[PDB]
């Protein structure tokens, strides 16, 4: 039968906006399944009736539809675990992995998932220009929605990168560039759902604003790869889900370079759930309409806690 | 002078475990003229009489079970002197972050990491540490044949004390042992058993400590009854080791425990076989500091007392946070 789902969104990291869109779609989904749904601003509390435009007595599932920060690195997972509530998405442990890129591409590699070679800042002249070559990526340890993020073509261009993603987190990571194509996988309870390829055009890399743009760029469901391709970035994405011990649903991301090689970039265990976003389109390729998916997901929160 | 809450008991199967320390470490900053509020995190702050009444409990020979469980289920820092479930898996860290506490020990994801044995021993082999062949349960009887064969270890993958332990040396005790192990948590471990010797290696602030040995005698394993009744194994700080073997017990520990980021202190501890190959087990961020534990010992032998090592490790918490 239908549901209580109190929809926690909002929050105060750096994808506060993104996370606002993916609240205001869950909120009207759930609503169209007929489920009673309490909007939450974790800012502010309860949304009034204008503000949309005691009652989380008897809710069986937080929809966590935040993203970054403390509601998506295991912080809030914690704390619903203390409160012995019910939410959606991975738990505290997997959360907090699949945050730290670091730890996580560790993981990748213990799992036979291919990853870029890395250093952690600070790194010398000397052990960037050994291990890896420029151009290289410089990017906050724990970020999503491409904050923070540079591509760096010189040595005289690395502080710089290195001090702005110092402005979003206490690690920094430089890690090798792949050039080549951009291709995302979701995972919905043990399933990989449709490869998806954005095309970025003259672009090094997928940046916030065209991110959470409409149109600004053509995301392709299924991506045009060879069968091939496609079935390895899939098996590749669920070796990543179990081996992080994720729950529910999560998204990949990797990059598939000019020789026909997948490199793991991360897995987001929160994926944006907005108009424009990436795992609702391969959800729906799947044949999975985006109402359907918000349920599943609830009764995947509700079944492991 | 700091104001220090410690936090002890919990309703981890390390309760007891855990009230020990707490009494320890409340002793001992106490005569250091610290105020210290005793806090058992199963109840709330507690008054004079209740303190002293659960402080004065001793480990007993076998962990609390799980009916007794079932029951009790201006601070400047907040010293965690508990063990095991939701006080070292990263839960009340992430707490304590969330309220902008300032506590001792590892932060939430070194915590959780930590307590995650498989996960700690594939971060263990990416640190380029030795780690023993494991498979997670379930595993047929063919896999564990073909991939570790007998004996080998049944542990909880998220237990401490030696808690749901088994050695299993046939097929006919494998089931049994792995029923055992998950009456203790959700995810069970087997892992290949390492014969010979028993070794620890602390850490304080990113130094290592002199390594420690527990001499087992006949005993294949460290259980718990060993590890809290007084007198119960000989344990020897420092170590009588070749040199070598014990700088790089240390080498290794370090390694261990900047790799999972851990923050404070932390306590590893390896089996050594008989042609001198360390096997890390496990790194353990609240290690024990009852009157029995190893982790004082090793400060000890570096010429730490005891009063000294917790002050310090209060103010490792005070910096980090
Ligand atoms: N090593 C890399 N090589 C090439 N492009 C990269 C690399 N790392 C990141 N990018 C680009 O930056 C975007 C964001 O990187 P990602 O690692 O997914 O972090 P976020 O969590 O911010 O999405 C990617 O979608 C990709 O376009
Ligand atoms: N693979 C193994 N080989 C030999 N002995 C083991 C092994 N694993 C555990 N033990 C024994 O069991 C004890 C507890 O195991 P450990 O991994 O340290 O778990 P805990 O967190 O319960 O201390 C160890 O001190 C050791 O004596
Ligand atoms: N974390 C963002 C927001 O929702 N989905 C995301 O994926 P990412 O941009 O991290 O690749
Ligand atoms: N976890 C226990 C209690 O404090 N220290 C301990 O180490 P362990 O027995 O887990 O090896
Ligand atoms: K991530
Ligand atoms: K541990
Ligand atoms: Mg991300
Ligand atoms: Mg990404
Ligand atoms: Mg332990
Ligand atoms: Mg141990």
């Amino acid at each position: 039968d239908k549901l209580k789902v109190a929809v926690l969104f909002g929050g105060s990291s750096e994808e506060r906006d993104v996370s606002i869109a993916s609240g205001a779609q869950v909120i009207q989904a759930l609503r169209s399944a007929g489920h009673q749904v309490l909007a939450v601003d974790t800012a502010s509390g309860l949304l009034g009736a204008e503000e949309e435009r005691g009652e989380l007595a008897g809710v069986d599932v937080f929809f966590l539809a935040l993203h970054g920060g403390t509601g998506e690195d295991g912080t809030l997972q914690a704390l619903l675990d203390a409160g012995g509530f019910a939410y959606t998405g991975s738990g505290h442990l997997a959360s907090a992995m699949a945050m730290d890129k670091d730890v996580a591409k560790r993981l990748f590699l213990a799992a036979g998932v291919e990853t870029a070679s890395w250093l952690m800042a600070p790194a010398s002249e000397e052990e960037v220009r050994e291990q890896l070559g420029f151009p290289l990526v410089v990017k906050p340890n724990s970020q999503g929605s491409t904050v923070g993020l540079s591509i760096v073509h010189s040595q005289a261009e690395l502080q710089p990168a290195i001090e702005l993603a110092g402005r979003y987190g206490d690690e920094v990571m430089l890690e090798r560039f792949v050039a080549g194509r951009e291709v995302t996988v979701g995972v919905l309870d043990d399933q990989a759902l449709p490869v998806g390829e954005i095309l970025l055009g003259g672009q090094e890399v997928f940046d916030y604003e065209h991110k959470y743009q409409a149109g600004a760029v053509r995301e392709v469901f299924p991506a045009d790869l060879p069968p091939a391709i496609a079935a390895e970035a899939q098996r590749l994405a669920l070796k990543v889900h179990r081996a992080l011990k994720l729950s529910g649903y999560s998204r990949t991301d990797f990059r598939l370079d000019e020789q026909g090689r997948l490199w793991c970039l991360e897995v987001n265990t929160l994926p944006g759930m907005t108009a424009t976003s990436l795992l609702p389109q391969a959800a729906a390729a799947a044949g999975i309409g985006f109402a359907e998916l918000c349920e599943r997901i609830c009764r995947l929160g509700i079944e492991r806690c």
